[PDB]
């Protein structure tokens, strides 16, 4: 307890941390030594995997996740993953070991040069302490910065000789600090907003990932029912904020300016909750909103409020605001929206699987409290239409579009939610980015199901190339990957589905298995 | 070529670039479209692999390598690899596609936020142009910044709508620009240095990676022979700068302060060429130099000159300086140094392989012009003692200690040197970091030999834990990886060696094979 090591672990446990996601190195050994018995360590083989797992775990648990990486090389390997963490507002405490203070100036091997600048601009806060005794206070800042709205990844670099040094005896005041950002709009202005919602003749609601992060899903259901309002999920959705077969639900918005203003045409008040306004992707110029539509955004993120090209904004906690609004608005006497029609069953022969067939089969066979992850980039629209997701925390997709998220994140989610079957639907291209994460699932017996959609190509990129009139583009096809052999390589049970009969058979086997299972599915291909 | 696209490819070809190492994304399609017939594209499945391959290629070819990655996520995935590239002074031109200019402010999906700050502090230059017409001039800056001493990675972010825009007609002046940093110390001061070397009673030479980068190896042989001086390789060596069985050669320096000053005791003048002074790693306090020893460093890098804790320094081109010194110093009439003794042949039974046995066997069987890569971290000393490397460009080791270098870099080196057999000796832990690079070797039929040293553990970390008296450390063992299955997964021929007879058999097969080959070697293990 007298040491920085002892004091830091005490701070961590008192702040509710009990798991370390890591890949170790020399600079981290003085931190990891005498690893306390009330903590667990989750090893992954590459740092993109470490951070991916921790990210899934944080998102599903709705609590900060603690990460330990090796210096610049380890931090650097994780920076694509940190890109995703930024956009999903994932509360990640990223720590990295630094060389001993005496060896920094000469730039010894393993020195993290100008360390705090390395993860910038992706992190909320980034720091290397000026002394050993400062380390617990620096850790306190990291914990709270990650945890306060808008939540996000933070970075702390610690010289390895710091851990053995005497702690400041006054560091005890850090242990039980409670910091809240659970705030909502003042009574007067909240009343004005509620009045505007009550007065709307044709309101619409758009929900984003911070709704699911806040577990505000049920309150948003109540709000939608009271306002009798259609509900969309904001484009490029990292999470699912609403039951997908509720009568109000209208699906995933296309990531385009004109496309969204068209969907919102005729709606006089559009209430956006917990979403950027908006995560557009494709070139689709036009009006941000059509005449007669006003927009009000509730966001936990000042930068989201600042960068919205239209509408009013309120910067507040999504949980507190959704609860306030759901409980304050009048019950409208308008007709409840009609449920969206069932998607068509596509023609399926005895050959390669249409993605539509895969999602239909999953929906038929998976438990109702399944959790899905998506990194099958060309099939996102079909997935959203065909999976009935009733419960919160049921969907995750790389928040910044960074591939290599879903495979490790599915392992972290499954760890956070041992009673809910996790099924990751991942493209053949996407599977390779963080392929080594499979080993963590096998070693810790984390029973994630991985469904590899093998069409031999970067399907989404072919679609983008068509849109952009981009001809003669190299590097779009990925033939000759045996995913069963890869799963075997990392100790994961592997199955193949070349047709529907095999798909049903493989899913049946996977859903009854005691460990992780990979199913390679032969899907229809433009190759 | 009226477009930015046409002008930029013309600049690239006129500057000698003909290969693009990449993993494509949406923002890169307008750059990659109409890919010119005089260029080749080398696809890798993850960006650490892309950069690793390009790095190996650049180091072996002694020319800049051109890289194309996807936005923040792709750049981020490659940042551990950029750490290595920084320390090896690798001339890498890293380009990344950005969102269209119109969609940056709203932060559309695939936007690289504050892009130029992302790869900092790892790169020597980092930039996003303010207009489309500036792109060729920005590319020109990138090419020359990467190429001038001290060589290093650079970063350029380009909004994807820039490529179709009209180029500045004055961009033609960029095409044939020749920029030289091939400089040496002025005559007067060079004369003073030569006189100091001539006057030394007991000189020693220490060489670093910039010697091999400069192909200054032969000049350093001449210098060592003229001075009759023992030659060491500077600690944490990324490259081999000297024939390892030349009588002057004294091997790899231990990465410690006291250890190095002890080796240099009695030497009145120590000439360091092309190395930092020094890449110490382990805690080993003492004198930087013992009384009676003075040090003179020749470095291509101002930061290396600035941060040396001792000695005089000259900042100049390594090729020009080695050539000048080798040709100006008098031939000493001192006795030529005695060659280092043979390493002992360790006892080897019919069971698991001692690393010593592996290197002895490789040295017996590999061609004299083989190129070795090292990422078997616990066996580095044994490797240096047991492999006779006569030629330049014969050795590569992760410059910043960042794992995941050797496997992809071995593919790049083999591409650069099709007539020299590349053999990568990689630990079981290290193999996973960039495992997907194997696919590139299979798809382009790049006949690299991968030797996996499988001891089931992070061996070097166990050693570090003993030095630091770090007990109860989690995450040090990596059981249950089948490397043959992994190689099969990516289409690479796979062999196993459980004993010496099998090792000899597997190496014989690998050396006669037409494609890439992985050999999993069961090595001796502390568990
Ligand atoms: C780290 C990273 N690299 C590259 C990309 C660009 N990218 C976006 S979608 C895609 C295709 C993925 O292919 P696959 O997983 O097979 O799914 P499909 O598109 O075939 O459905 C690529 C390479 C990215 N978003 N992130
Ligand atoms: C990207 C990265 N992650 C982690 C480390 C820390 N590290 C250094 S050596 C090592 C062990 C590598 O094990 P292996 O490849 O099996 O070789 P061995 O030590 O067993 O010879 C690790 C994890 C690093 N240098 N870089
Ligand atoms: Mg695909
Ligand atoms: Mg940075
Ligand atoms: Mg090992």
């Amino acid at each position: 307890m007298a040491s920085v090591h002892g004091t830091t672990y005490e701070l961590l446990r008192r702040q509710g941390i009990d798991t370390v996601f890591g890949n170790p190195g020399s600079n981290e050994l003085p931190f990891l030594k005498d690893f306390p018995e009330d903590f667990r360590y989750i090893l992954a083989l590459q740092e993109a995997c470490v951070v991916g797992i921790a990210d899934g775990y944080a998102q599903a648990s709705r609590k900060p996740a603690f990460i330990n990486l090796h210096s610049a090389a380890g931090t650097g390997n994780a920076m694509g993953a940190l890109s995703n963490a930024r956009t999903s507002h994932s509360p990640l405490i990223v720590t990295a070991g630094q060389q001993t203070r005496a060896m920094i100036g000469v730039e010894a091997g393993e020195t993290n040069v100008d360390a705090a600048n390395l993860p910038r601009p992706l992190v909320k806060w980034s720091y290397e302490p000026a002394s050993a005794a400062e380390v617990p206070h620096a850790m306190s800042r990291a914990i709270h910065m990650a945890s306060m709205a808008p939540q996000g990844p933070v970075y702390l670099s610690v010289p390895y000789d710091d851990w053995d040094k005497d702690a400041d005896p006054q560091s005890h005041h850090l242990f039980d600090r409670h910091v809240s950002s659970s705030v909502r709009l003042n009574d007067q202005d909240l009343d004005i907003l509620v009045k505007a919602l009550n007065s709307a003749s044709n309101p619409a609601i758009v929900l984003g990932p911070d709704v699911d992060a806040a577990n505000a899903n049920a309150d948003c259901v109540m709000l939608a029912e009271r306002l009798k309002a259609p509900v969309w999920v904001a484009p490029s959705a990292p999470r699912c904020p609403f039951p997908t077969r509720h009568p109000c639900f209208r699906g995933l918005m296309p990531a385009g300016i004109a496309a969204i203003s068209q969907l919102l045409e005729g709606h006089d008040v559009v209430l956006v909750i917990g979403a950027p306004v908006f995560r557009y992707v494709f070139y689709d110029p036009g009006q941000y909103l059509k005449p007669g539509t006003r927009l009000i955004s509730v966001t936990c993120d000042p930068l989201e409020a600042a960068r919205a090209p239209m509408g009013d904004a309120i910067v507040a906690d999504i949980g507190a605001m959704a609860s306030a609004l759901a409980n304050l608005v009048e019950e409208s006497s308008r007709q409840l929206p009609t449920a969206a029609p069932e998607p068509a069953k596509v023609d399926q022969d005895a050959g390669r699987l249409h993605p539509e067939t895969v999602f239909d089969t999953l929906n038929d066979m998976a438990p109702e409290n399944a959790i899905y992850l998506n990194e099958s980039t060309s099939t996102t629209a079909q997935m959203w239409q065909r999976l009935n997701m009733r419960n919160p925390g049921s969907y995750y997709f790389c928040a910044a579009g960074g591939l290599g998220f879903a495979l490790p994140a599915a392992i972290g989610v499954q760890l956070a939610e041992p009673e809910r079957q996790v099924i990751a639907v991942i493209g053949d291209g996407s599977a390779n980015y963080s392929i080594s994460a499979l080993w963590t699932a096998a070693q810790y017996n984390i029973p994630t199901i991985f469904v590899i959609m093998n069409n031999g190509t970067y399907g989404m990129l072919r679609w983008f190339a068509g849109v952009l009139e981009a001809e003669n583009v190299p590097g779009l096809d990925v033939p000759g990957i045996d995913f069963r052999a890869l799963a075997k390589g990392y100790g994961v049970q592997a199955l193949k589905a070349d047709n529907l009969e095999q798909l049903k058979g493989s899913l049946q086997e996977a859903l009854s298995a005691k460990g992780p299972v990979l199913i390679e599915v032969s899907t229809v291909s433009p190759v």
